């Protein structure tokens, strides 16, 4: 049984001020209308969404962060727009804060569907995202971390040491789950993402592949950093065979949970890649043998509305078992992958 959440309230957070922002209402429920034509819907146990609470939100933030992004609820547009260009790439209307707690708490019902025997795997259809979130702060389009609460919401409800495996293959580094989880050994975070020596988005060097990780978490932090190329299937199933899944299957995980974004999707305006639904597909495919099969798949960023519907049906097909369909690496993704054996060669014995 693979399980789908789908709220149709998270589509209230919007832009008031450019109505083409790129982060649309549109982008959940195109990908939900896609599911309904692949008639994977119907396949799918329906997990309602929910609430999280402002304790659930405390996993991983500040009181003053969730208390300044609750009191957007009334705010006029005027303190809206104040409020929002505080933050780095946020835009803020009086929905926001509803939408991401429905988000969180979509995740967190799905995560509990999932260690409760209900389900086997999920996909969770929300925004807005959230792993550029950090602990005190929201940034790029995200008010809370949802993969990361979610993270620390299932080990809540099982048992702390629970080993979670975040595979975040949104184009861009999850600058907030790689800080909140740095110096913890019970949480492994593994980023792709497009760098280009700090250029692209969030544009710190914090997204290296020499990053590995603080104190108790030194090795648990797993940076996959692409410059100069168009990278595409290849590099991503080069990077899965040589870094991801020989550290994933040494870690074990329990629990794995995807920042699915899809903006390294071909035809995504934000991503400059060329990732085939097909692609996804076999990442999707490959993190299934982990876990006992358990993969929570939790929609980040993705931009192009029918790249982002096709790729991520194409996960939600492979949850269900479906067949994996049919699919030289750029010079520079070898050296990338090179790069993050010589930093975690030293932690990770299946490197070697
Ligand atoms: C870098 N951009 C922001 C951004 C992009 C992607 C993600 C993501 O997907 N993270 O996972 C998060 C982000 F903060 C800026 C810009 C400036 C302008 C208006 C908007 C549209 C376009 C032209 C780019 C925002
Ligand atoms: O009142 C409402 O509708 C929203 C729901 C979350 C908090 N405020
Ligand atoms: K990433
Ligand atoms: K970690
Ligand atoms: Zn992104």
């Amino acid at each position: 049984i693979t399980g789908l959440v789908y709220d149709q309230r998270m589509m209230l957070h919007h832009n008031m001020w450019d109505s083409h922002h790129p982060e649309l209402p549109q982008r959940i429920s195109r990908i939900f209308s896609r599911h309904e034509e692949l008639r994977l819907l119907s396949r799918c146990h329906r997990i309602p969404a929910r609430l999280a609470t402002e304790e659930e939100l405390a996993l991983c933030h500040s009181s003053k962060h969730i208390s300044i992004i609750k009191s957007s609820e009334h705010m006029k547009p005027r303190d809206l727009n104040r409020l929002g260009d505080e933050y780095n790439s946020i835009f803020i209307s009086n929905e926001s804060y509803t939408c991401a707690l429905l988000a969180a708490g979509s995740c967190f019902n799905s995560a509990q569907a999932i260690l409760t025997g209900q389900v086997r795997n999920a996909v969770a259809i929300v925004r807005p995202p959230g792993h550029h979130a950090e602990k005190d702060t929201a940034c790029g389009f995200c008010f809370f971390n949802t993969a990361a609460l979610t993270a620390r919401y299932a080990q809540s409800i099982t048992r702390e040491s629970l080993r979670v495996l975040i595979v975040d293959w949104d184009v861009h580094h999850g600058n907030g789950t790689q800080h909140i989880f740095e110096e913890d050994d019970s949480v492994l975070y593994i980023s792709l993402h497009r760098y280009e020596d700090g250029a692209f988005f969030p544009n710190s060097e914090d997204a290296n592949y020499d990053k590995v990780g603080l104190g108790k978490g030194r090795g648990y932090n797993v940076n996959i950093p692409w410059n100069g190329g168009k990278m595409g299937d290849p590099e991503y199933m080069a990077a899965f065979h040589h870094l991801v899944m020989p550290i994933a299957r040494e870690f074990a995980p329990e629990l794995v949970l995807v920042s699915a974004g899809f903006d390294a999707a071909r035809g995504d305006p934000l991503g400059g890649f060329q990732v085939t639904p097909e692609g996804y597909a076999h990442l999707t495919h490959q993190l299934m043998s982990l876990a006992a099969g358990r993969v929570l798949i939790i929609l980040e960023g993705g931009y192009n509305l029918t790249s982002i519907s096709e790729s991520m049906s194409m996960c939600t097909s492979m949850l269900l078992g479906d067949s994996p369909p049919s699919l030289p690496l750029k010079t520079s993704a070898t050296v990338s992958i090179n790069n993050v054996l010589r930093a975690h060669a030293p932690f990770w014995s299946s490197l070697r």
